[PDB]
Parts: C-alpha cells; sequence; structure tokens
C-alpha cells in the first residue's frame, strides 16, 4: 500500500487522472457499474474503491464519507496516487422554495460552514469549483434534460444546528446558528450538504480540479430516481473532462 | 433631479437598460460607451461617472465604481435601485504568477476577500463567487476575440501596498497579517491582485444579481513594477473589446 | 428506523444507556465479541451498530467514522435512542518524546481544532470529558495494567496539514498551521486524533457524558510508519481498558 | 511622477508637509480657494490635487474619494511626497438626537468598520487622532463660533448596510449589523462616515500626524433627506475649521 | 542573602523554605483565615493584592497566596510562585451558580472553564482547554466526599467582568453589550454551573506550562433564586470551602 | 454600611464628589490622597483601597483598581454608581521606545486593546479612546510641574510577562500570537506597556464617563529590565503631581 487510509498503490489505478466521489461508501459500487469494466479495489473504514473503464479511459470511485475531515484524508491520498480531477455526486436539501425534490444543483462555490477547508485556506479563500468542471457538469445535466439550477451550497460541518434543524435531543441551536437558515436563504444559496467546501477549497488552493453536483431529496421549506438522474450526470460529466 | 442619493441619475435615464459595465476609472467610462452604439454622457458626480449606451439595439450603462470597495459597493447598490439586474466588471490587475504576462486577460471565478465592505453584505465564510452565465460568457468572448486568457481565483484587497505585500513604501513595513501573503497566495494558485472584485462578487451573489469580472495585465509582480505605457494602453483596448462582447451575450 | 442514518428503533437498543464509540466500524465487530451475547443490528455509509451484553446490562458499540461530522450524526441519533454515556475508543499519534507506541492515553480536555464542536457551542466553551468517565478510563487502565498518560488531546478536523505533515501532495501547509506541533507540543499536548473535540463538547454542553481513550499507534518524534504486528496489540489493549471502563459506569 | 496615482513630483509640493484631504474631488478648489495662491497640480481617477499657500507657506488639498482603499492610496503616495499632517474634512450623519444639522463634528477616534485599517494594525490598535491636530481643530472651532461636538465616529466601508440603511434594493442587513447603529448610538457614538478610521489608523502606527472634522447634513433620528437650505452653510462652516486649524499646525 | 527574587510578591525562593504547593483565594483577606487552619502560620509578604504566607501540612510546607480578582493578577502570582518553586496550584474562589439545582451552600468543583477572559490568550490559544489537573480535580472532590458537602462536578463560565460579562443589568448603564446579551441563558443551557473570575487563567496558563491545577468554589448565590448573598451563608460557605481546599492539599502532597 | 458589592463605600463618603484618582495599587492611594488637603481614608477590601480628600475646598476621591481589567471594570462600575463622572488613572509603565528615559510621564490618547474585560463593553473594532478634556488637563498639568512628557498610543496588557514579550519567566516561551508582538508595537510608535488602561478608557468612553491616563515610566524596555530604587520614587513623585493637578483643571 502507497497510502495510509485507502490500502491503494499508483498501479492499481492504472493511470487513471479523474475520480468520482460519493459520500457513501455503498454508491461507490452503483456508479462504477455503469461504466465499463467495474472492478473493486479495496474496503478500508469508509473508504470503499472501484475501478472502472469510461470511454477506454480508466476511472476511480472512491467514498469520501460524510464530512470535510474523511473527505480530505480520501482527496489527498488519492492525488499522491495521481488524481487530478475530482467530481462530487452527493445528496442535499434543498432550502428554496422554487428547487422541488429530483431537481439536479450544480454548485459554483460553497459557504464554509465546516473547519477542514481551514487547513488548507485562510477563511477570506472561496470555496469555488473548477469552472471547466462545473461547465461539464452544467452542460451534461443539459445533455439529459433535468431540471437544473445552478449557485451557492452552504456545506456544514454538521447535519443538525447548522442546518438549522430544531426537531433533536437537545432542542436548541446554539447562538452562532440560530437564524442562520432564513439568512442563507435570502442570499440565495440553494442548498445544503456535508463535504463540497471541504472539496473545493482543498482542491482550488492546492492544483486540483474539482466539481459538486448533488440530487434533491428534501426540501426544508415544503427518492430512488433522483439519484438516477444525478449519478447519470456525474458520469456523462467525466466523459467531456478526461 | 435624482432618484439615487450619490450617481445623479433617474430611473428614465436608464431607459429600460439592465446591464452595466462597470469600470474603475471614471476617465475609461467615455472609452467604453464609444465602442457602443448611440453613447451619450448621463451624470458626473465625485468618482462616479455614467454613460449611457446601445448594443444589439438595446440601451446598456456604463459606470465608474472608483478605486475599492466602499465606493463600489455604492454605485453598484444605486444602479440596482434604477433596475440594473447584470454588473460586468472591467479593471486592471497585477499578476502574481510566473506563467502569466504582461496584456494577458484573466477572468475571475470567485475572490479572496481582503477586503471589508463584502463583510457588510455577508459574513466571511460566503464565497465572492462570480454568476456562472457571466463568467461563461467573458471566457467565451475572450477566445472570440482571439487572446491569451487566464481563469481562477484573484485576490481583491482593500488596498494597493501592504495588502499586495508592497514593500517600497513610506513606512517599508508590512503588518504581520500580510507578512509572507503574497507567497501564500501563489502557492494557492490566486493569479493576479486588484481592488474591487470581492466587494462586487459578494454583494451580487447575495442579493440575486449577476455579476462578471475581467481584468488586463498591466504588470507582473515576479517579473517587473514599473509598467509600459504604450502596453498598458493596448491591454485595456484588448480587455474592454471582451467586456462588451460578453456583453452582447448578456443582454 | 426512528433515526435518519444509523437505521435503528429505540426497541433494538434494548433500554441501552450506554455506548462504546470507535471510529473504524471494522472495530465494531472486534469490541463487540468481547462482550456477552453479540449481534449485529445495522449497517449504513460509516454506521456500523452491534448489540451486546455487560454484567446483564445491554450495552452498545457504533461506528462514528473519521471526523467531527459523521461523529455528531453518530452521537445525535444514538442520544435520540436513549444513549447518555459516551465512550470513545481510537488511534493517536503521539507527539510527546516521553510517550511510547503502546502507551493507552486517556483524554482529560481537547485543543479544538475542528468545526463542528463550533455548531454546540462557542470556541470559548472547554472540549472537556466527563469527570466520572475519565476516572473510569484511568482506573481500568490501572486494573489491567498499563503505561498510561492523562492529558489534552489536540483534536483536528484534518490527517495532514492540520498535525503538520509536510509528506503530502502539495507538500505545504497553511500559515494558520506553520510550526503548530512544537506549540501544542511545548504547551504539554499528548497526541492527535480526529474526533475527542466534538464528541466532548456536544456532550459536555448537552448533559451527556463522555470519556475519550486513544492506543498510541505511532509517535511523531522518532518512528517511521505504524507497524502491523505493533498495531493489533495496542488497538487490543485500549480496547480491553474502554469495556472495563464501562463496566464501572454501569 | 514619482507616484503611481496622483501624478506628482516631489518639486509640486514645493516644500509642503500639511494636506488637507475631502472626500469629493469637487470640494478640492473650494477648500485651495480659501487660501492664498491657489494652483491645481493634477487631476487622475477620484485624486484631484491643488497646492496652496497659508502663512507664506505652501499646503497640499487632495481628494480621497469614499472609503479607506482609495484613501489609502492618496495618503501613503503624499507621505512619499513629503506629507506629514493630514486634516480630513468630511461630511457626516449624526446619529445622536442632540446633534443638528449644521453642527460640526471633531472626531477624537473612530470605531473600526473598515477593511482597509486592517491592512496597518490589527483591529486591537484604536484609530485614534493626532492630539495636536485634534486640540488645532477644536480650537479653531471655538474661534468661528460654531457648535462642536467631541468624540467618537463610526467609520464604515458602506453607505448603506454598514450604516443599517433599510431603504435599499434587497431592504435587509447582514446579521453582523443588524440593530448595530442602536448598540453605537447607546456607546456615545457621534456619527457615520466612511474614511476616518482608515487615515486615522494608518497615520497613527506611522509617525504621521491626523485630523478628523465633520459637517452635519443629515441626522438619522429626525430624517433622512439633506436640507439643500444649509447644506450649502455647513460646507463653508467646516471648511473654515479645517483651513484654521492648519494654520495652527503649520 | 535576599529580600524578593520576584517583580511583585515580596518573596524569596528562601522564604517558601522548599514549599511545592500553593492555595490561591482571589481575597487578600482570605489568606490569614486558610494558613490558620494548617501548623505554624507565619506572614511572609504584604504587595498591592498579593498577600503571602506559610504554614505547615503533615509535616511539610505549603504556601497561601491571594490572586486578586481576575486573570491579570492571576497571571502575576501564579508566574512568580511557580518562579519560587511553586508546581501545584489550588484555587478557592466565592461564586454565583446559574444552575436551578444548585444551592447557597454547595461546593463546586470545576474540571473546564468557559474561557471568557483575556489573560488565557496570552498563554494559549481560544481552542485550547481551560481544563484542571485530573489528581488535582480528584483530591477537591474525595477531599468535599470525605468530609460531606453537597457537591457538584462540571464547566465554569470564567469571565474578565463582574457585571455585563455576567449579564448583570442593575448599573450605571443598565446596558450589556451584543455578545454578552443573552449569555447567561446560552451558558444555563449548555450545563455550566456558574460564574466566577480567575479560573480560565489558572487553568489555561497551568495546563500549557506543564503545571497542575485545581479549582474549587462555594456558592454564596443563586441567580435564578437571588441577586445579593446572605452575609451569614457566606461565611459559612467560606468555612465549608477552606476545609475542603486544606484537605485535598493534603493529599497532593 | 455600603451601596455597592466590593467598594463597602456609600454615597454619603463621597461628600459630593464626582472625580476620582484611580491607581492600580492599593499601597499608592495613601500617598496620592496626601498630596491634597484632609486625607480620610474610606474603606479598605479586598484590593480595592479608597480615600477622600479635599482639593481646592472640593471633595476628591483616591480608588486603587488593582492589576488588570477585571477588578478595574468593578471599581470603576461602583464608583460610577456612588456618582464618580471623571476617572484620572496614575499607572506606572515599561516603555519600549529608545527616547523615552525613566522618569518621564506618558499621557495617553488611546489604548491597544490586549485585555479582556473591554470586550465586556464595546466590540473590537471601538477605540480605547481617553476623553479629550481630561487628556488636556494632563497635558497642561505635566507643564504645570515641569516635566519631560510624551502624548500618544499605549499597549494595555491583560498579562505582564508574554503579553509584554517577557522570555525571563518559568516557561521560557511566549505564545504565538505574542512572538515578535513588541517589535510591532515598536514600528507602530505604540509608547509603552501597563495593564489597566484599554478597560477603564473602553468602558468609560461607551458609557457617557470621561477618562484620562498617565503613567510614570520606571522601566525603558531597549535599555534595563530592574527598576531602580532610587529613581522608581521620582518618576512616581512627578506622575502623582500631575494628576492631582490635572484634577484641580477638570473640578
Ligand atoms: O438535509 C440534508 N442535509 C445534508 O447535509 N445532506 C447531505 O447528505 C449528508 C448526509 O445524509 C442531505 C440532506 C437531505 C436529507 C434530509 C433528511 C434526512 C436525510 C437526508
Ligand atoms: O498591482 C496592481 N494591483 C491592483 O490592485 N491594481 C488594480 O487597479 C487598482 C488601482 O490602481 C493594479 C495593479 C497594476 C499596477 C502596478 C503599479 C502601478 C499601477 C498599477
Ligand atoms: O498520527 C495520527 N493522527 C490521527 O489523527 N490519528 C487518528 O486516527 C485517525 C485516522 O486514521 C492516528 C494517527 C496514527 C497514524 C499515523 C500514520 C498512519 C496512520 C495512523
Ligand atoms: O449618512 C451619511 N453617512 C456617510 O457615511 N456620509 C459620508 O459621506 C460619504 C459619501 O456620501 C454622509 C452621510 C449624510 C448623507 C445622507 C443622505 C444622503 C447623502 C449624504
Ligand atoms: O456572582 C458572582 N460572580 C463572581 O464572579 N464571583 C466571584 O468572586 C468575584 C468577586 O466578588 C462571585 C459571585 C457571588 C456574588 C454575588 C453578588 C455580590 C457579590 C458576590
Ligand atoms: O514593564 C512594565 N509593564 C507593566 O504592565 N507595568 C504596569 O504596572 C503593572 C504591574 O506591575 C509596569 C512595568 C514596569 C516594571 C518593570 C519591572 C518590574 C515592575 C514594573
Ligand atoms: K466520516
Ligand atoms: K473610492
Ligand atoms: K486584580
Amino acid at each position: 500500500s502507497d497510502v495510509f487510509h485507502l490500502g491503494l498503490t499508483k498501479n492499481d489505478l492504472q493511470g487513471a487522472t479523474l475520480a468520482i466521489v460519493p459520500g457513501d461508501p455503498d454508491r461507490v459500487e452503483k456508479i462504477a457499474a455503469l461504466m465499463d469494466k467495474p472492478v473493486k479495489l479495496a474496503s478500508h473504514r469508509e473508504f470503499t474503491t472501484w475501478r472502472a473503464e469510461l470511454d477506454g479511459k480508466p476511472v476511480i470511485v472512491c467514498s469520501t464519507g460524510i464530512g470535510g475531515p474523511s473527505t480530505s484524508i480520501a482527496v489527498e491520498e488519492l492525488a499522491q496516487l495521481g488524481i487530478r480531477t475530482f467530481l462530487r455526486i452527493g445528496t442535499t436539501g434543498a432550502i428554496q422554495p422554487h428547487i422541488n425534490v429530483g431537481d439536479v444543483l450544480v454548485t459554483t462555490a460553497s459557504v464554509r460552514l465546516d473547519g477542514a477547508s481551514l487547513h488548507f485556506a485562510p477563511l477570506e479563500f472561496p470555496a469555488v469549483a473548477d469552472f471547466e468542471c462545473t461547465t461539464a457538469l452544467v452542460e451534461a445535466a443539459k445533455s439529459i434534460g433535468a431540471t437544473t439550477h445552478v449557485g451557492v451550497t452552504a456545506s456544514s460541518d454538521t447535519f443538525y444546528p447548522g442546518q438549522e434543524r430544531y426537531d433533536t435531543y437537545s432542542g436548541r441551536v446554539v447562538r452562532h446558528f440560530k437564524g442562520s437558515m432564513e439568512e442563507w436563504q435570502a442570499m440565495g444559496v440553494m442548498n445544503y450538504e456535508m463535504e463540497s467546501a471541504t472539496l473545493l477549497t482543498m482542491c482550488a488552493s492546492q492544483g486540483l480540479r474539482a466539481g459538486m453536483v448533488a440530487g434533491v431529496i428534501v426540501n426544508r421549506t415544503q427518492m430512488k430516481q433522483t439519484e438516477s438522474h444525478a449519478v447519470k450526470i456525474v458520469v456523462e460529466a467525466a466523459r467531456r473532462l478526461l
């Protein structure tokens, strides 16, 4: 093993430069099976890595897990293995009334409500997606004819209080995040998720291309085929970036 | 006489314009407007000079922001009050990467917020990101005219000297916070320094307004410091042609 | 399922109030097998849950994954199901020359180099462990006999730059963390890990009891690369302590 | 030109060490006209410069534009050309009920709601005016018999949200500035303007003398619309004070 | 052979007679009272807010030195005592409870403090925990059990201010700055037991410099029940607290 | 026998006094009070010693704050509750500029806020500025007794050692934030270090109270560290004379 956590060698990658990074290690199989020749490489902790072939080119699918910390481990160790392009596919909760469940969202940049992004760049540095990756995701979304929204995402280090969920054990939200969802809503923030800020910050500050796409399964103001549309987009976008 | 506090403009003066090209220098306003059809002067107050022009039979606004976020925030807000929804900034810049040359054009995806005014619209964690349609149109226009183009992050500073780590000053010192900052931005892939983008991009992205940012390189910090007069005028003319062509796609 | 992620009902726990929380879901099977009647309950994403019995009382073993974010999900959803006591078992990298590989470390409180803890309490609030949980873990370490150190742990949101590793792709560390390891070293900080700051903060600020124990598998001052043979014996040593500590808190 | 923006050489100043620095380039000639031998030097961007004579000694008038960023350019480049004393003449909106339109305000120090000041000194450093400049301004105001208030000014990087204006496109203010005007009011802050924090901080931290004086054209507690009946007299009153204070500092 | 080995305390290392443990009350008037509970009590020095006494406990020299109110003077006292050879610190204070279940007369042992002070930042950044030494904490808790008391163990809010930082409105201005407006309620919901004014500095500076520190306090007021303390209960609570800190010192020698 | 929580004073004890001289040291209170007519001890509790004296037939309070903002904040608040509206601090200080000598008197216009207590009254951006009338009176009084005076900015620290970059300690280390801090303050023209002014000036300027700050230089950090036995009293005498003379102008 060349890496500390993923349990992979540079040879296992077969010269892959692009990697599709879902949050769920159980989704890794689903995405890899859509491409030609799916092969399981290694499964350690929350990192399941599958190698596939797209247009005659080797492509890596590797889970990041929930949150910036394990995302930062996976992305760094994949970069050590030779990956230059990272395309994230996630689930999301929309906070705008006009965004329906089932919609696909392309993130231009993220509100940094995480801690790991700070370990790569100070807060003033924008958690911006790569322009070529964003273009490929937008054009791929139009290719399969999905309802798409492009804009800013709030990337939280937590699922509950940082997304202002009150349906909890304590039933309280710390002062800092009290009324925060309404603030993001008025600022035109589309949605909540938990990985983008870290991924986009660490890639844009280290000379790596990164894209972010998500499927809406819940709208906070108001499931199978939702992932089907999004997975088809991230694979189609990968075709354009190879 | 005026609907706004600073610009000296009425909604009627705009003639239904929704797009504004926003240079920093008031002296550049007429030069940009002269490239389009039916150029007419509207107003001049403080650092805010406004001209109206026509593009593909549609009214377009040219309005100076002045140097820095504060006067930019005034101009953008008051233009939004009069009906402007799309803002295309054209500015000057100093590059900090060796591979970018003098004369090159830079399209900003998002900005490092080394300003104060952006914080008056959104907390620091909010990205100073440009609108996707605007950025696309600027990149597409740059390739259309045939120019050396770089796309990426811009450091937007409230200061010309210490915040861009210049030591050739009266004091000769840089505050601890900005000591060694240029080298950090360089390693982080930041292309350049300017003084308005962070405020403009933050206030637009957090208020439902479309904003784009483009700049011509007149100096490279890793190479020289004294720019050439002829090269400066040619660089400005190249970037102005790009921003006007980008405006065409966004009407 | 009564929760959004773990895939467990209140009935699945059988009135369990204590939970041992490892980072690695592959460790969940190992820890639960050392107790009486081990049964697998669920496995979703990075959350693997096993039910066990200790001294005639049901106990939970549930993986949090690496980092505060998923740790915050696991703890919150277990608290919804009735868990009031949390005992973290982890792996760590020691930064003090006097601490060796194979040693067991008990955390009194953590340096908050994480983001999730801020979602529960402002930075000024201490990421402190429960006194009874800390007492039990130290007493359990004294019981089975192992070289133990009690003190402060640096809990980072990252494995590399936040722990000042330069052996990376970029080879650079952000200004904020430049010379940080030396700073913590002089401050008497024992070690680096990635989950304690979040767990300790969210529990201490929500009326939940939390303890933190870790086995030293690497020392940052001398040796290079964790040995496979030493890793297994250090893991099993710390696991024995956490189960014995769970006995004292029930 | 010896400088990057002002378009001035050291010779143009003729030994001047004092500058009066208004925000509006149009006000420059009007200030210079009150002194002997007023001469235009340059006009580039928002930076217009005039040279005049006071008591047989050369004095500079130079516009900064709105905001700290362009102020920081004007002041720095003027300092390179030899200016040691900077006297700001501005306009302002009062936030205290007892301060009337037409009143003159002398700033002892500023609340730093700007970005540029941070590029010279960290937030904890006070945006304090020079004692001699402040004394001169206060004494100059007493000579002409103007209604004068001496105290703290809130210096904002923005005209609208940072001054808690809601009559805007969005009609909202970011959380940080929500209820901020009321806070400053209770704290005895006199007024809002947009250049003083930057000027005072960069001068006080670099060994340069700076004073701040402003005329009240609006009081935020009574109305919003500036009264043209007094908007002519207010500027004339304050311009006279800054010129008289310059005489005392020559 | 000397007069003072330090800048403020007016003490020589020789005055300490080999003492490594100090009990540190806030009040200089409380110094004599704590020392008189131990053998051979002698006054060493009185300068500014720093009053120092030496006493004997189980045949071992022990120091009692007042820090004064607040982190700044605490930082001077702890640093200069550390220069004189002190390696263990036990703080005994007064405090106001903010939890409804904590009564006046109860004793509180602090595991760690909310850092609402400035001086702690001069030793470690905010993210560093203001945590008490585990052995010192064990000593204080066991000492409370041994002599019998109502004891609560947990987090203390340590404020650089008595009034606004503890959300007192019955003041000259009657206002509390935005940052601290509604702060007591937040601390209450977070399970914070009490307010005092020295622990954050003491615990941060000791834990970040290899010095052992403990923190104990007697509640003379409950904020949900009253504002003005009873003069009689104050003395009884103090006496009760003084005995616990001396007994904890016995177990640390 | 007390209207307040700590000081042990009633409004009647002040006899209508509106001005207080506030040293850091309780032991110094009598020395300052003895410089005026008919000095009487009022109270001594904790680090708070209060004396009352007569100045030109008018009552004047002398009350110790103790070292640091926290106890300063208690003393100032409770004195304000008792009717004090003007506060004149007399302190000791360590100078950090080479041109300032031991024995010199420093008048503070405003303070660098290296304290915690000032934040409990006003956010960091608020200036720890002295009252203009109080500063004027202290500068005028300095000329009245004929002392060498410097007027400017003071760094007010919550600690004597690391926050003033002293390495002569038990640990021998200074936290990253204050590493190289003295040099920065020196370059910024900061005159000196003390431990009470930031809190006093901030809490007074934000609550409608008048505050002045003066200090006697007993050590200069660029020449020596141990304060002299003979010189200490000489600088104390001059500085104490100025604060009393400044009080005369403010009655
Ligand atoms: O609201 C959300 N917030 C969020 O951070 N995500 C992202 O996926 C992360 C973990 O489930 C997904 C959602 C949708 C959702 C809603 C309810 C239950 C589960 C998932
Ligand atoms: O280095 C720069 N930094 C920067 O913020 N800008 C932007 O234009 C702002 C004001 O002149 C422009 C430049 C190029 C430059 C260099 C020297 C003199 C003038 C302009
Ligand atoms: O140095 C460390 N830092 C750290 O945060 N941990 C915690 O476990 C987290 C994930 O592997 C564990 C270690 C030991 C180590 C060292 C090298 C490789 C793997 C593990
Ligand atoms: O309220 C104010 N705030 C403020 O920062 N200024 C300063 O001058 C700045 C630019 O116009 C001036 C005013 C008075 C004012 C009010 C309404 C319209 C125009 C000017
Ligand atoms: O509420 C308090 N807060 C606090 O910080 N302390 C600590 O002792 C400090 C100085 O009196 C003590 C108390 C109890 C109290 C209440 C009212 C008056 C006096 C003392
Ligand atoms: O260097 C100093 N720093 C400082 O904060 N003060 C103020 O008085 C505070 C406590 O002694 C005084 C001094 C002078 C000094 C130097 C050495 C010993 C004692 C006093
Ligand atoms: K995880
Ligand atoms: K400007
Ligand atoms: K004190």
